[PDB]
């Protein structure tokens, strides 16, 4: 281990390897430490409460609707998909991580050692009118998550073998910064994430900009540090047209992201 002067996995080659997310990252540690929502008023807080109304101004008031979307990178998270169970019928979940998966599919079971996501739900529902209370929205969203499936973005078949209809909408919400150890491996992943897209389908991406590195308490995960030019050139080179993008100044703290706001971003493919 190189203790913090590099991120986890990447000594040799500059950027954390796979294998570490099957090794060293930890659901209930990360899981904790960003989505606890214990505080609002926490950097962690405003990113989270940001993610939450953007995902809901494009799956409530835009039309972003429709039969399947695929979550790329779900790891341990359920937040990014609240809204869109409102629009989608049936919603996939996919990570490189096993660990992540399993903590999915423990909260699709509603085991009691699942991680309370409730505060969370709680906001969601108040965004979009108090029509149902907290324990009706997780049920819905928990019939709506039809496949839990492993993902790798790097691979032409990111699901593999795995049969699917093409999807409506794509969505990955801090995972390719994660994942994609350059920007030629960044095209290209968006572009394997495209064969899964109908055409002219949605996609939908929140990451970081210009983020070397994320905590996870004291361990440190690679991300590629893109600007929004960045961004915006590989989305087109890979085959999208951009319908919305936005840029926001909000950072997480120091001491668990070193990134330089967000970005938020509607694209179709051409
Ligand atoms: N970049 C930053 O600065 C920054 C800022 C804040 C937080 C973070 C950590 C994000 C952790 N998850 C996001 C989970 C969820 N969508 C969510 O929103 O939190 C990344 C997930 O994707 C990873 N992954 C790595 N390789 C992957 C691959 N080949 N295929 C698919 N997945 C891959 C792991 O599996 C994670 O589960 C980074």
């Amino acid at each position: 281990h190189s203790s913090g002067l590099v991120p986890r996995g990447s000594m040799e080659s500059g950027f954390t390897s796979k294998d570490t997310y099957l090794s060293h990252f930890n659901p209930r540690d990360y899981l904790e430490k960003y989505y606890k929502f214990g505080s609002r008023h926490s950097a962690e807080s405003q990113i989270l409460k940001h993610l939450l109304k953007n995902l809901f101004k494009i799956f409530c008031l835009d039309g972003v609707k429709g039969d399947l979307l695929i979550d790329i990178g779900s790891g341990p998270t359920i937040y990014q998909l609240l809204s869109a169970c409102e629009s989608f019928k049936e919603i996939v979940v996919t990570d490189y991580s096993d660990q992540n998966l399993q903590e999915l599919e423990k909260w699709l079971k509603a085991a009691p050692a699942a991680f309370d996501w409730s505060p969370v739900v709680t906001y969601v529902c108040d965004l979009e009118g108090n029509r149902v209370k907290g324990p009706e929205k997780e049920e819905k969203l928990r019939q709506a998550v039809k496949q839990v499936l492993k993902c790798d973005v790097t691979q032409s078949q990111p699901l593999g073998a795995v049969p699917l209809p093409p999807a409506d909408c794509v969505l990955s919400t801090l995972c390719l910064d994660a994942a994609c150890p350059d920007l030629p491996t960044y095209c290209r992943a968006l572009r394997n994430l495209g064969s899964l897209l109908k055409p002219g389908g949605f996609l939908v991406i929140m990451d970081a900009l210009k983020s070397s590195y994320y905590m996870i308490g004291e361990q440190k995960f690679s991300s590629l540090p893109l600007g929004r030019e960045a961004v915006e050139a590989a989305v087109k080179e890979a085959g999208y047209t951009i319908e919305w993008f936005e840029v926001i100044s909000q950072s997480y703290s120091s001491t668990m992201a070193n990134n330089e706001g967000l970005f938020s971003l509607v694209a179709r493919k051409l």
